[PDB]
């Protein structure tokens, strides 16, 4: 056969010479080569040793000054918290994973490495809905004059978590499940069996469905819109030049995090969609490792891209290690 | 200069050798080479002696047959007239055009050039909306069987045409202009001047985000879903496999009309875009007209990927010409 089905596991791996050992039992170096499992465990050593600070620093760049606090400053500082969830909650539970070439924890722990993967993942997609949408309200404003307040910028940052809770959560009670992927190091919702004790072809859908195509299409929708005023309906609408860069400066910092977001997360997808509809065609322990690894690194560009894109935010991140100022 | 800006025209050529004379008056010869005005002049001659029968004769094997009355039978019995609106109302105006090298009717064609171009694309962009809601409305079926009858057919089918005038017809009267594109062989909307008399940059726009991205997002919704059903959403709602070959012969092919939409057309804006926003940097006169000569074919292949993937049209189409059956 393609690969060797168990009670709750699956593995691109013939055991037509009965090699194949479950991922929650024995190591799986029958898949890759030893100098690979250890590979993994470096590069998640290095996201370990580099997610932690840059996004524990803007998690406190932010808690201590006081000009930081307008609707961006808010999902990321949020995008501050998701990550280093993502970080001890996951990669900690995923590096230690890769020494060992199979999971220990029993898959009492697949839970937190598909679970803070998930969830960190779905954190950064809505947040980045309440982001256009913010754009869009920003940029080729509608009516009357409601502002937005420190307020509706916590109603969308407590909507990120909740909407984020229900890709996530669901499979973890019942609504599809967290198994092993690829190389049994990384767990994702079950794309791979067709079980039907948690209905999972239909979670998998529903996942997709509302947190894929719908999170994008209020994206897209307040994209090109974001141009529609970069040009007249601001001529018009009457802008002073001392704020079409700043409010600009923005305009394109979230189109690179939208950008960011479908050059890093799409590849995992063209995999685990691929899989779902050709089930049952061979394929080996790197069809659909490398997207999950490499996307894997949802956790460590935001708050860069937002140092870089991002002046104030800068100039107060440098002023706070320096102490006193620059 | 860049291009020579006029009372009604634009052009990708500098007069500062003084050389540059407007696309209502004479010759646009110093713009590419005179071999190559017949090129345009060969190719639009080419596309009008392809698309007269192929679109007369879908015209035709569906308002003499009867077993061919459902809404996709309608969908391309209408493309079927949207497209010989395209040939003789445009076409015909656009290929006697290129073998003058400049527009003769007066600006008083520019508008059945451009027009009729805009028309045929905006019928064929909408009446994919009311083929992918059908597709969804059948595929994932919602509710209570309202199962359509040749009547909601025509609901969609009078839809088309009206919202597809909201694009066309606006900039025939002063919201918006039909002007000569690339190489004063083409017109269409002014994404070039930025003029005030016609709010230009207003009515761009709005065509814009209600005829291309509103158009997909109801597209790119029923997309996936065309893939839930040919899986789960099916297993359970029962779907006998005498039908999940027809209803899925159908999901196919307009699975195939929206990528050969996107192939052909989105360049032509690649390009129109890029134009509007970045106005007044320097491009000559094939930057724009290889996409619109190109993605002018609009009025030609849906008949085809109709013959060449829909059985039951073709075994009808067939028994027509070859008189009797097969
Ligand atoms: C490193 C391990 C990972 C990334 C494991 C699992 C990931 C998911 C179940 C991801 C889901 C998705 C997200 C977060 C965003 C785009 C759509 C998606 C379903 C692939
Ligand atoms: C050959 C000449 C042509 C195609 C001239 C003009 C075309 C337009 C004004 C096209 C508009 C568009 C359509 C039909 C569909 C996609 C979006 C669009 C605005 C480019
Ligand atoms: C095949 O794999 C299974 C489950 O992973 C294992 O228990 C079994 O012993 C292997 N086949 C045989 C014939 O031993
Ligand atoms: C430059 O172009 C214009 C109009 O297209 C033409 O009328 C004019 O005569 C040319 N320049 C000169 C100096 O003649």
């Amino acid at each position: 056969m393609c690969g060797t089905e168990g009670p709750n596991f699956y593995v691109p791996f013939s055991n037509k010479t009965g090699v194949v050992r479950s991922p929650f039992e024995a190591p799986q170096y029958y898949l890759a080569e030893p100098w690979q499992f250890s590979m993994l465990a470096a590069y998640m050593f290095l996201l370990i040793m580099l997610g932690f600070p840059i996004n524990f620093l803007t998690l406190y760049v932010t808690v201590q000054h006081k000009k930081l606090r307008t609707p961006l400053n808010y999902i990321l500082l949020n995008l501050a918290v998701a990550d280093l969830f993502m970080v001890f909650g996951g990669f900690t539970t995923t590096l230690y994973t890769s020494l060992h070439g199979y999971f220990v924890f029993g898959p009492t722990g697949c839970n937190l490495e598909g679970f803070f993967a998930t969830l960190g993942g779905e954190i950064a997609l809505w947040s980045l809905v309440v982001l256009a949408i913010e754009r869009y309200v920003v940029v080729c404003k509608p009516m009357s004059n409601f502002r937005f307040g420190e307020n509706h910028a916590i109603m969308g940052v407590a909507f990120t978590w909740v909407m984020a809770l229900a890709c996530a959560a669901p499979p973890l009670v019942g609504w599809s499940r967290y198994i092993p992927e690829g190389m049994q190091c990384s767990c994702g919702i079950d794309y791979y069996t067709p079980h039907e004790e948690t209905n999972n072809e239909s979670f998998v859908i529903y996942m997709f469905v509302v947190h894929f195509i719908i999170p994008l299409i209020v994206i897209f929708f307040c994209y090109g819109q974001l141009v529609f005023t970069v040009k007249e309906a601001a001529a018009q609408q009457q802008e002073s030049a001392t704020t079409q860069k700043a409010e600009k400066e923005v305009t394109r910092m979230v189109i690179i995090m939208v950008i960011a977001f479908l050059i890093c997360w799409l590849p995992y997808a063209g995999v685990a969609f691929y899989i779902f509809t050709h089930q049952g065609s061979c394929f080996g322990p790197i069809f659909m490792t490398i997207p999950a690894f490499f996307a894997k690194t949802s956790a460590v560009y935001n708050p860069v891209i937002y140092i870089m894109m991002n002046k104030q935010f800068r100039n107060c991140m440098v002023t706070t290690l320096c102490c006193g100022k620059n």
